[PDB]
């Protein structure tokens, strides 16, 4: 049901343990915007699972063995061998993290005016597509947009929407299909092997390329192992390798499922594209053999990807997130369902139904959570959606959420209990949560530095 | 309140795994049914000891990169020295590689052949160093410390009536010193009260008798005082620690326990002449007074760790994590030493195995069976550890025949505790399957470390 | 005086070794005669670049254990931020993963298509980011910087007459900014004087033109100012650095050079609106303004390293070690760029190989031959690096056709320098054996990194 | 002649660089006793080569992999395998450093009244022999006592003295022969393979055991490679293994030739002695599988011993010391000859022949060296010999020396030049060096804390 950690603690990170009254002052000093809190003031930091993971003793040994050569580092060759074996692409180019790989892919693979279709999108990924002249098309199944619908493989592409696009626009006018595993925007929802194969088969008949956004591909493979018929005798490694067999390449943020603090990479099978990629990596990142990483980080990521293949590790990772979601759900706390691989999203609209979206319930709930528990969470609602700059109106998103994002191997079920118990107690007196109003709003990136006060 | 979450985050991890029961069976036999003789790789959760098995912090690992390895004058020595002077309040410090190295120095320096050393229950290496330097050991702990099931507070306390009697019957000049350990390891990690430390100092001082503390789990002990002794609820852990040592003439310390390191110890004293003599001796056994058989980076880690240990939330969690395991075991009717102590839960082997005699080594055997059935390693703390009476040659016979589930600091979670509890509860369902043991190889001293047995 | 000993001790080592000439020959062919394409394992002493190849200190490694990996609000970000604010004197900082990431931001933010960017000699990635954002590059370095053998001080200085002419012929509003690099890498690591920085600021300020520094080797540059510019002999390295940047509106920095790290860079500016815009852009390419595509531990290492770099003895030794190699080479009549610069000795390939034309790529070829004969890796810094004229499609033709023996900071000793000098002197004895090269594979930009050749 | 370092620098240790005037104050604050200087005030620290070595990147990787189990650590098994392969003993017991191993050996191998004979002695080694009731007998060749005699293998035992001892005392009355490699007291002098075999053969015929003090056995093996006929096609590893084939066991300080900062061990071939050793290690050190070391240090020492077998490494180590001695000798500076493996010893008696031994020329020369260069060196003369406590007279040693002891892989030839140039300049005006007199003298260990002032 919930397994014990399949690891023990080698070293600890010291935290302050400041009490509620002091947390309230820190929160006020941050203008009630959790993005403005200092890391040294936070007990449990669930802002993101990106780059916040705990490394192993074996990775730290690798950290001492950084061959820092500008070209031809042994660590690059270790990374390259590892990704070829595990993902099964012919070619790999390291990048400092995922968005560096996305910049490269989109410049290489898009002609202005072409469509890129995907199972929803991530903000950086879609931006790089659009900056290169692509029009984005959502081809996710309709269910993915229903946040209360508890169904499996909610990240699946709708083959009919793909077909429709090909019929209406023409294959030559589609740059590529961008299939993300898992689907972050839908709450971390997995994609099935059947769907990946069906997309490979249809695109292949039309000469259309498919590139994966692989950042949480290991969480994805765990869902396939757990829930997809016929994958129960298959190892995580076998699943991961089969998944990528249905792609022409990928962009990877190692900062997620490769269990590192920095690192990413671009893969492809096509020799000519690989050649062009090497011509471009040097402009933005570094050499084809470091790509904006220290040798020690290529080493840490090579070791971390291989650790991520262990079944017990990934089972525990996903079930720890599930434990938090299960406990919240059992107390009647409204969440996005089903719980995804990396986070639990509170539905702040329903949590704070005495407040209007214009009063920023997700922002305000995230502040309350920090004050009551020392937990930092991310606003993923009206604030982070930003303001229409043509009209000056808020972009008003359907999802008004607080993201409890879980770094890998950092926290225990007891820290999950701190988070849950705190949220449950807040829920019991939810009507007491107050609305927020801007007191400082920057013109851009407002979620990063906006300051608020209570209404 | 009852069970707080870890007051830290995980910075790095070590993988854990379990070999099949069939393989464990083979390994237990190959180790001659002594858990000390199993290999680390063959252990799933290793509760052999809290000694040297602690997880260090990121700050201690940063100190590890700043090892100043000079033979004399290292910054890491000065940092250790001023930290221990500040926190414990003794005048002088001599580092040693670990606690038994400091006990070697103390016993050689402070005992004349034929004298008595009186202590709140024996300890294994401690008693051996006393006895090998010609002392007779006298246990002056309260009787109640030897009754496993008796739930009373401050079980580690010295019985003043027994101390008084020793002085009367033997004369103060024939007592080398009082050895006061905090907490008391073999009583189950049981604390000593401040009132008792103060009373002991007062009695011994009037008679000119020296008192040397075994400081190895003094922070755990300070936690119990803050939690349970009336008047201390408001004092900081650090204030408690400093007051505790104000009632002593010096101490031995294994830093491998409450200083949160993997190696390290020291000897403290207030007396200038003893300091001089201790330095002459340290060079023979350990190294120059300026490193004491430690790398500079380990002095640094030990200085940093001892100060980390003073954080209330850290030590509250440390002790309550142990308590949680004991609570779950108790709830299922598993017999344990009570109350639960600072560093371990001690299964009561006499009750766990009523069908065996103490001469059939129930504790040694239970530890074997726990490993075979669960892949958890635990330690014998009974008749084998007690050693032999150095006059009659018979086994010492402790009332406490226990198996120790010892918890390294900052290493495991409550989920690991639940795994351990579950496996022990299961084994209890068939306790009568645990077989008697007999010696096949017996070392001449500290026999428990490497002795080998076979089933009767 | 002339050649000081290392002002540090060795804390840890990496082994070095040499594969036979026969094996090196094979490897050079397999790398298509481009030194960039050899493997690290196959190199004995690796002088390809001083970029990212530096040895960190014990203090920086201690900072590496204290990485605060938070996505926003990391202590390591705050430490970097206040360090750069203190030492460089700019209002705002945006970290980037390395220097070309900061050049991406600057060029996008500060250039309107069709504008001119004027600089003290081009640099490779710098010129590409200017040109790809629609700028025309204009070289305003003094003519003497392009003559390898001419031994004059402060060769990096901007020719004010050329700057003045640019403003006259093109109009100030059509100049996006002046790019002033310290030191000037491709001139041979040549410094810029304070007087010149002050004069440039004065001229540009009167016309409303912005000046952005390439800060990557500013500490080396400050060393030359202290050593050679009248009036500065008494100022600290840190004072020199802070004054230098007071003449700028912001900078790009590759921390991989003078900040003594293996990864890292940043963009600084004084202007609030530019800061806002830079943050919008950083999120697209690098990461959140609060880490900029760097682990927290690398921000920390870069903060610590930049402050280490201000120690006079450290930078005096850094530069004199380079000078020693150049001195030994000169003494034996080997043709080099003079005076020797801050980070490398640059062999003059035109003189080393008089028998070849620049169209036959003497520098690329010499670098190949050095590796084959010595197992030392060096870099082409000539016509291949210069790239193509983005209007005519012809090779840019630099007067400076050089091969760079680039010295990573705190990595090698004088004995390694002597090994390098000895091997190069030997190769010089048969310079006429070095054969012309021709392209077999040419990338569309920054071609030198991965191009492959074959002998004519 | 002098090779370049067969390594490059991975990381540096920061030092203060304080100037001459400030060094003079530090020296005065230390009462002119270099033992009292703070490490943070010293540029180049030549006090000892014990435990001061620079580790490699590979050792630091091993430092991150410490299996800290109290019993059965993987690191112990790695150490054990390595020592068995390289030294060729059947059994190994780890100890925290060399004197811990000596305590164990002497308790195991000596009955009160027995003789232990050796090629000179080391202070801790001889003390442990004597505390256990042994009488020490020097059986080194007479030449070893002539400090100006430049001959090879000066550490050799005189077989005739050994024979004489057996004849006069009886084999049953000799506990063992303690053969040290190299011989520290004679200036770091090596012992020949011929001598080790001859001693093995004579002792074997009489049933007498031989235990090596192996602390600088790798320096020793380098001398055999370099100078002993017939060892020129032999690897350092082959030499080391043959050396120990002539012993019944050894005590080792890894802090010397195993390239670590802490660590040591005891080896033996005899099963019964191994059993007894395991019974004793637990009293003083720890378990047979950690012996008073952290698991990470058993790992560092296992990796370091194997690194020490590399020919280029040990050739450079010994020749760097030689470089310093050669340069001093060429300027006419009086030194113990020939230069040993680990240090250069200045003859302070001849250096300061205007001073009497009672004026402490070695102590005073060591102070001058620090003041002029920031180099710390060790007094090895009348001060470190101590005072006769029966009579109160100085012990007056024949050797009045300053030891310039070189840690492995820490310094370069340039640092050797700082040391040499400074000493040479002092030598040029040697008559200016002033005598010292006590102002504070402890009753014991006076070299550690005595304070002086100028006469
Ligand atoms: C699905 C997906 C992501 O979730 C993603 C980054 N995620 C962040 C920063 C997060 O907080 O979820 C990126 C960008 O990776 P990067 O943050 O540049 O290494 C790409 N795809
Ligand atoms: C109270 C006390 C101890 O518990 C102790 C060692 N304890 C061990 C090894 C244990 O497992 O409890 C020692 C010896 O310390 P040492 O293991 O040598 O650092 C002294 N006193
Ligand atoms: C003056 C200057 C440089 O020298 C520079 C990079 N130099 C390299 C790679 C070199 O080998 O010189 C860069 C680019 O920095 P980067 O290599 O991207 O961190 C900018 N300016
Ligand atoms: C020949 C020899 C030595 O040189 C030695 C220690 N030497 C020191 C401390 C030195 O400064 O030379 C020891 C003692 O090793 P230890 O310092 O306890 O690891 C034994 N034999
Ligand atoms: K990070
Ligand atoms: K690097
Ligand atoms: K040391
Ligand atoms: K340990």
């Amino acid at each position: 049901n919930y397994p014990a950690e399949p690891f023990r603690i080698k070293s600890v990170e010291t935290v302050s343990m400041i009490p509620r009254d002091e947390r309230l002052k820190k929160m006020q000093e941050a203008g009630y915007n959790t993005f403005l809190l200092n890391s040294k003031d936070i007990y449990i930091d669930l802002l993101t699972d990106s780059g916040t993971n705990a490394m192993s003793d074996k990775q730290w040994a690798g950290m001492m063995m950084g061959d820092e050569a500008y070209a031809g580092s042994e660590n690059f060759y270790h990374l390259e061998r590892t990704v070829q074996e595990l993902f099964g692409f012919k070619h790999i180019v390291p990048t400092h993290q995922g968005r560096g790989a996305e910049n490269l892919l989109s410049q290489l693979a898009i002609k202005p005016g072409q469509y890129v279709a995907g199972n929803m999108y991530f903000t950086t990924t879609r931006y790089h597509q659009e900056k290169n002249g692509a029009v984005f098309v959502d081809i996710v199944r309709d269910e993915a947009h229903d946040a209360g619908l508890n169904i499996a493989f909610k990240g699946d592409i709708d083959l009919k929407k793909l077909q429709k696009l090909i019929d209406e626009k023409g294959a030559e006018n589609i740059a590529y299909i961008c299939l993300a595993v898992t689907v972050n925007l839908a709450g971390g929802q997995p994609v099935s092997m059947a769907n990946m194969r069906a997309v490979r088969e249809l695109t292949e008949a039309h000469g259309i390329k498919v590139f994966y956004d692989a950042t949480r591909c290991v969480e994805n493979a765990y869902f396939i192992k757990e829930q997809e018929q016929g994958f129960e005798n298959k190892s995580i490694a076998e699943i991961v390798h089969e998944m990528f067999s249905y792609a022409d390449g990928c962009t990877m943020s190692g900062k997620k499922d490769c269990l590192v603090n920095i690192g990413g990479f671009l893969c492809m099978n096509d020799d000519e594209m690989f050649s062009s990629a090497k011509e471009l990596v040097v402009v933005y990142e570094g050499m084809p053999s470091y790509g904006g990483l220290a040798g020690r980080d290529m080493e840490a990521m090579a070791i971390g990807l291989r650790e991520a293949m262990q079944y017990e590790y990934i089972e525990h990772r996903v079930k720890q997130v599930r434990y938090l979601g299960d406990k919240l759900k059992a107390a009647g706390v409204p969440i996005v369902e089903p719980v995804g691989g990396h986070a639990v999203f509170l539905d702040a609209r329903r949590f704070c139904e005495h407040l209007t979206q214009d009063e920023f319930p997700a922002q305000s709930l995230a502040a309350s959570i920090y004050v009551e528990t020392g937990v930092r969470s991310m606003e993923r609602g009206i604030i982070s959606a930003g303001r229409n700059n043509v009209t000056g109106e808020h972009h008003r998103p359907k999802l008004e959420t607080v993201r409890l994002t879980i770094p890998r191997r950092v926290y225990t079920y007891a820290h999950m209990d701190v988070v849950a118990d705190g949220i449950i107690k807040l829920y019991q007196h939810k009507e007491d949560i107050r609305g927020l109003k801007f007191i400082y709003e920057p013109k851009q990136l407002r979620f990063f530095t906006a300051r608020f006060d209570y209404i």
